């Protein structure tokens, strides 16, 4: 039989959760979500089935001064795993260190705050001295404002990094946290934030877009299954099916 692949993941709603149950849950079966329906999918083209592992440093993946990544990126470099199936950010610079899938799903960085400011986009946010800002640490978010050479955005950066340990949360639910409970905007990709602000109708988009971009399914560089998950996402995205997937997890429409 096909050895059973080592998928890296991390907790991210509604790619990757904790299924609810009053019974006990063990391997994949405590796992459910968009990227689990897609690895189902995904599964059935390619024949094979997987582990699914949480990344243990619980990071996406960036690199340090010294070039070294962490995170499912680093997962995917040194073979501990053979896919990554998350909503993960397909970049020039990771691109270079793994192979990505074709995109499943595009998105763009924008900013969840609380309602009630004059606060419309990130010029208006970079400017104002009210309220703090941030991303989650070592995600693609992150890195786009360390890379970019836009002048509101290399302000915000040296923002972000001045206070460091400060500004840049752990994960997406630490972010949400701080944008209740403090005055705080949390720089998010953008459909995690029409995720969340149909749930909890204190939180909003504040401005657009600021860039568009893709989720895509890693794998270490050279891969025999990179080309086989491109050819059965396409195949997905033609019969509708990521559409659907969507649809399911997303639903439905709960704030005014
Ligand atoms: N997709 C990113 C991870 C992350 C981000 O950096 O925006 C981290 C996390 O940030 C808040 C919600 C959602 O935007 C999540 O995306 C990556 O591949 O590095």
């Amino acid at each position: 039989a096909n050895r059973t692949l080592i998928v890296t993941t991390i907790l991210e709603e509604p790619y990757v959760m904790y299924r609810k149950s009053d019974k006990p849950l063990y391997g994949n079966d405590r796992f459910e979500g968009y990227c689990l329906d897609l690895l189902k999918e995904l599964s059935n083209i390619l024949g094979f089935i997987y582990d699914v592992k949480l990344v243990p440093d619980g990071k996406y993946g960036a690199q340090n001064d010294k070039g070294e990544w962490n995170g499912m990126v680093k997962e995917l470099i040194d073979h501990r795993a053979d896919l990554a199936v998350a909503p993960l950010t397909i970049t020039y610079v990771r691109e270079k260190v793994i192979d990505f899938s074709k995109p499943f799903m595009t998105l763009g960085i924008s900013i969840l705050y609380r309602k009630g400011t004059p606060i419309d986009s990130a010029d208006d946010l970079a400017k104002q001295t009210k309220i703090e800002y941030g991303a989650v640490r070592d995600g693609s978010t992150m890195t786009f404002f360390k890379k970019s050479k836009i002048s509101t955005y290399e302000k915000m950066w040296a923002f972000m990094s001045s206070r460091q340990q400060t500004a840049l949360v752990r994960n997406s639910d630490e972010g949400i946290q701080r944008v209740l409970t403090t005055d705080y905007a949390l720089l998010m990709e953008s459909t995690s934030i029409e995720y969340v602000t149909q749930r909890n109708c204190n939180l909003t988009q504040i401005g657009g877009l600021i860039d568009s971009k893709g989720y895509g399914v890693g794998t270490p560089i050279g891969s025999p299954y990179r080309d086989k998950i491109t050819i059965a996402i396409l195949q997905l995205q033609e019969e509708g099916k990521l559409h659907m997937m969507k649809e399911k997890w997303w639903r439905g429409n709960g704030c005014p």
